[PDB]
């Protein structure tokens, strides 16, 4: 994927590992993919490709990342993490919700990153973490 283009389809995506199917709602309060032990006020989800194979690529979780496309009940709103951070506004199209969304479709078609830029992505998170610069907003 590149980044900050926007998929062809305008919907929302969510990228995770857990075992969803089109059909299920999902409601917000699961555990953080990046703190472990926090416990989450929403969901999260956008509508660049290349964000939601990260977020299939970086959830915690055995097996295979999954991204799902997803209709959100109530309100969005932009993602603090990555809007007006190393960039300005919100160019990957992240956004977080604090009610539930609907799984409505799998997207089967994407591949992942190459193996060393998730290698380095990965690393670079652990390395915040171990720095203490790992401030996660929810
Ligand atoms: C869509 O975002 C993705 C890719 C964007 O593509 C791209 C090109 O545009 C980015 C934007 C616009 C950012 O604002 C940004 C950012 O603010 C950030 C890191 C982090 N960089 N490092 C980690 C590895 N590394 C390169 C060295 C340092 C980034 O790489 C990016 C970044 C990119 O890479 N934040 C930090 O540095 C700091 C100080 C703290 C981070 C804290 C928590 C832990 C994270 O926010 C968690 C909650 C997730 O939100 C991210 C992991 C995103 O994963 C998901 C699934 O959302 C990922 C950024």
């Amino acid at each position: 994927p590149k980044p900050f283009e926007v998929h062809e389809s305008g919907a929302y995506l969510h990228g995770t590992k857990a075992e969803l199917k089109v059909g299920d709602r999902l409601v917000p309060g699961r555990e953080s993919n990046f703190e472990a032990g926090r416990i989450m006020n929403h969901i999260y989800i956008t509508q660049t490709l290349d964000a939601a194979v990260w977020g299939a690529e970086l959830a915690a979780g055995e097996g295979r990342g999954r991204i799902f496309i997803v209709e959100p009940e109530g309100a969005i709103e932009d993602d603090p993490n990555v809007t007006d951070k190393k960039l300005p506004g919100n160019p990957t199209r992240s956004y977080r919700t604090r009610e539930p969304v609907w799984i409505v479709g799998e997207l089967t078609d994407w591949v992942g990153h190459p193996p060393e830029q998730l290698a380095a992505m990965r690393q670079g998170l652990e390395e915040l973490r171990r720095k203490g610069l790992a401030v996660i907003y929810d």
